[PDB]
């Protein structure tokens, strides 16, 4: 049930769960599955303790940068909600904290400024250890944004093929 | 009116108010008052400017760690809302900022992940310099969590004996 | 339509937008326009990448400090919502993130503790790259505080003369 | 055609090719495929530029160490050709240089001392960019050691399932 | 049986026993018990591993300095046996080593120069792990100095109320 | 009386007076006043204590570099008296020391090599604290160079509009 992303370029935002260690394998998979796709990647300091940014610079064909206002590779168009010509944004994986920061309008990292300002489909491949009533409320708050969805389950949302299908879906709804 | 904590182990989370300087005296008090109790302690970077973690490693009989995702002493069970076999969690003292972060579902430190995920009684010995309408709303938000209480007053909540009584109370309510 | 601030001392809190590079010119302007005024200045780490704190120590006649709990110049009265004898507080410029932190009751910097605790007129000279529904909600939340206003427009609020007029206005309303 | 390793514990030695970025995914796979297996892992400085040792400490249930005589995690039994109770050794992936060093009797890293001294099945999942006559001669030299094999092809030998089958094969030949 | 110190200012010299962790609580106690008293504090490098000098700068109303010839806060009057206008000197707590250094006329720290040169009452709140014949001889040697006493017991001398009573006693004997 | 610079590109050399703090405002002004103009900027180490080079990289559309032989951004054409295709050179502001170094043929910074070798109009927006007979002689020495002028006064020469008019003037004299 695995389908191709119908756009030309997407952006992957990688956050600090142990699943980030598995992302270079999935980026490699997506590059072989769809060689014409341009894949940009942002990586949080936390995630950079679980993978090597250097390896992504090799596996990914788009821009690769650490999600930090002091990193010189951070492209200027983050301040307009863009990543090159990315047509969707996948948070893969997405920590509890990254989702709380998104739900709260925070722009304390250039990737979060970018995710606050984008109108493009934004898919969240959540990897939460757990939840409570206050977390669930902050997740509900994200329905105020029409472009945001959580990826299809596999109880956890670490699901790139599902994220790609959800993205192609929200892309075609944005045209008709 | 001072009573013993009826569990076997608790956890003390120390945050960056000048009252943190007084916590080693209170930990020493609790160790003499109740020698069979296992006391775990987490200390925020801020609080570590007002006390010495080394002194707690001596005064406390449980695990002691700095509240930072890079500290190697951070136990893995924080990601399941546990601290060893702690049966309650005392934030002693609790800054305004720690309480805002808790009220907002933040997990940007392993102690906050832990406090988000625990079902055990969570008592907050607040030391706020002051308040406003937005702070009061964020404090109200904590009533969505049944396990959270503020410690009995002494206008400030820097009250370990009261916290222990409140904890034994919420522990027995959780059994009947 | 440019009028003088009718108080004796104010405080300028400078945050990390490229407009911070232009603040020393405006501080110099305010010092020549109103030589009797004492101007205190706080500068966020981010803003300190776009201007030099040293230059403000020369151009400003009040206290100048980096907005960090470890800076030794941070005056103790931030923990009572004061900056010397400042009678208003201008966030000039104000990032999206600084405004979200204010709207959320955060005290994770001494300037934010100060801005949470003050009753004085607080004017926000916002420089947002953009917005969404969740940001707009967090901006609405600031109406729970009677002393907070956004400066008059020039779509952006980087407007010191307007901020000064708004401040004198909220000052006289607080007396009658 | 994927079969389980018939021993209790093995050792994975990871070397500096971009394929090392994909090893945490394969370690995760082997841990789920065979939960009773103890997996030890050594990682060369070079490979540590393409993956995070920290992530392996989480994904692997055995000892994890950097292949350096100064790393304090290096177990003493490397000087007897052992890694805990490992019953085979997989070089996954194996650089040209690691294979030249092995072919030349080098012990300039504790993993290479270990691989020189072991009698256990040693499988080499080579990832060479290319070859020449002198490289091919050094690869032939490894036939002087009865326990050494190259993994089954998939032109490249980055093949853990094949390596496991080859290992179970050389293990049973060593008993009969 | 707790009485007030009858002078205007005293000096507390804190040394490297785990009891130093408890001194900020006792300084806080003395400041509330006797708000008019000016309390100066010196802290040895060793003691600074068990408490935070920063916390004492907040809790103490007099000068606070690290006991080191390179610390810029060290007041010049240590070279005349003074600490501001301190009328007594409490070594609280006092290590075995600090007492040996005092007994031997050592001035290898500015606090020890100060304690060698003072004529004011000097009270020693010893916290020794143990003793031998040579230690006891060095303690006897301190009777050659009329101003030196050990604080009343509670086997250990970690006793600020007793030290204060002993100090008021030796102060009035020095006048009649 | 404010006129546009009639060339396509100019270079601004910023030196270590407190007026350097005001240059980003003036660069912003010149970019809005004349959007087609390419503005290159060099900044002395001293001036970099009074402004942020990073802010100029954003406000200026040409090359921006620190005036140091070790800065990698220093363009090679400084050794031919050029800055890209700059048609004039404004020292804005100009310290006493920068003007002495220029008057004395010094090339101890790449900007000074550049200013020694250029034939283009060179305008000096001096900010001297004061003068003496030897300084005045060194300023007279600059009349040996036909391309050098001091900007029109406003007693001080911190005057970009005047500098631009003087530059267009010396440009047209160099053609007729
Ligand atoms: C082994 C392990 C597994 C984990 N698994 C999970 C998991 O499955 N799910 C999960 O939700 N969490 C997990 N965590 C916890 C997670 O790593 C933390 O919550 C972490 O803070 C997530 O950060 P991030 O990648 O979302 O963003 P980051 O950018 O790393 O966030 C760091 C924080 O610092 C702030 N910050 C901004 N600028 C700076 C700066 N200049 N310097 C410092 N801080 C700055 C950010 O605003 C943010 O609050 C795990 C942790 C460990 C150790
Ligand atoms: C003398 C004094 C007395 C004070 N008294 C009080 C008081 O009584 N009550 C009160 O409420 N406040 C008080 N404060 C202010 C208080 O210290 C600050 O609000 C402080 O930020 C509290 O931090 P914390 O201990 O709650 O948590 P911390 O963990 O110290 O929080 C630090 C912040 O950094 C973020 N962060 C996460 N990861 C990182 C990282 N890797 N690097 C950097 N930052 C990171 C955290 O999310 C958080 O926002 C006082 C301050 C001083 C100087
Ligand atoms: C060229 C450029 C232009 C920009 N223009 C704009 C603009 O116009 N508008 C806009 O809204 N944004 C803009 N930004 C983005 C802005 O700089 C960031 O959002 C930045 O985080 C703003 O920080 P601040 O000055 O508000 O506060 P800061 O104090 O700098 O906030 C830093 C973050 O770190 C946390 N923190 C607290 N203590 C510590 C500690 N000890 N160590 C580390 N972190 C800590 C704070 O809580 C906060 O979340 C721009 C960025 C760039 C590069
Ligand atoms: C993007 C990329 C992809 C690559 N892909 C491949 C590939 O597919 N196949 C391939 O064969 N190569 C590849 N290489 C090259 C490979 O990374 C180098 O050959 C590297 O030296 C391999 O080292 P190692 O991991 O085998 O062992 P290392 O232990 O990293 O070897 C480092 C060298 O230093 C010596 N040494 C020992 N002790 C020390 C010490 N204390 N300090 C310093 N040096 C010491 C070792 O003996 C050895 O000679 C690639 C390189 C890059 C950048
Ligand atoms: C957990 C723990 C508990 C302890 N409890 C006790 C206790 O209860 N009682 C007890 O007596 N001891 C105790 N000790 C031991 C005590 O900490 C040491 O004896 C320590 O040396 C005491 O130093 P001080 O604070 O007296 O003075 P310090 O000033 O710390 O003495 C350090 C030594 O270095 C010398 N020195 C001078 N200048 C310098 C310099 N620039 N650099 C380096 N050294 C210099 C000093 O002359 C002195 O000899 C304990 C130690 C630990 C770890
Ligand atoms: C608050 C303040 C205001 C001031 N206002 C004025 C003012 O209005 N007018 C005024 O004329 N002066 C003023 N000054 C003084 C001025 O900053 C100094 O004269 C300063 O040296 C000027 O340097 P520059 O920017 O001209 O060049 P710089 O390049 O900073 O000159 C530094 C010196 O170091 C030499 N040098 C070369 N290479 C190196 C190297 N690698 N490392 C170190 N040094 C090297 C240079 O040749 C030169 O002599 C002020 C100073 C302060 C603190």
């Amino acid at each position: 049930n695995v389908e191709k992303f119908e756009g030309a370029e997407l952006h992957v935002h990688v956050t600090g769960s142990i699943s980030a260690a598995l992302v270079p394998w999935w980026i490699h998979w997506l590059r072989e599955f769809q060689p014409e796709l341009v894949v940009n990647v942002s990586v949080t300091p936390a995630a950079s303790r679980f993978l090597a940014v250097r390896a992504l610079r090799h596996l990914a064909n788009g821009k690769v940068w650490v999600d930090s206002w002091d990193d010189p590779d951070v492209p200027p168009e983050v301040n307009s909600g863009k990543s090159g010509a990315s047509e969707c944004f996948l948070v893969f994986p997405a920590t509890l904290d990254t989702v709380m920061r998104l739900a709260q309008g925070r722009a304390d990292s250039p990737a979060l400024m970018m995710l606050q300002l984008t109108d493009a489909p934004l898919v969240i491949a959540d990897t939460f250890p757990g939840s409570n009533e206050i977390v669930e409320n902050n997740v509900q708050t994200l329905k105020l944004r029409p472009n945001v969805e959580f990826a299809p389950r596999v109880e956890v949302g670490f699901n790139l093929p599902g994220a790609l299908a959800a993205a192609n879906r929200m892309r075609k709804e944005g045209r008709s």
